[PDB]
């Protein structure tokens, strides 16, 4: 006798926008990718069974950098970035984070 169980991993991408002097050039851009694997639990002995070869990939779509008059971003566009979560390393954080710098043109 088994029952369904599940687990979720959330990976987020945080993009910072600053000027060379460190001044915030634009609000941060945050997005998330939610990964959920299904499994079963034995009602008799409590064993949780997960498919060892389970794997899922999703993509943080390309994120064009905001255009700011008078300056130019060192990274005109961020991503795309493919993130994969598998059963064997399910509990491992993979959040992305970077900063785009604007230099007076």
């Amino acid at each position: 006798m088994i029952e369904p169980i599940k687990r979720t991993q959330v990976v987020t991408q945080t993009i910072h926008y600053r000027y060379e002097d460190g001044a915030v050039a634009h609000d941060d851009h945050v997005v998330s990718l939610i990964f959920t694997q299904s499994g079963k639990r034995d009602l008799t002995n409590g064993k949780e069974i997960w498919d060892s070869k389970w794997s899922l990939t999703q993509t943080f779509e390309a994120l064009p950098s905001p255009v700011i008059i008078g300056y130019t971003a060192d990274k005109p566009m961020v991503g795309p970035d493919e993130v994969t979560v598998d059963s064997k390393n399910f509990l491992d954080k993979q959040n992305r984070e970077e900063t785009v710098i604007y230099s007076a043109n």
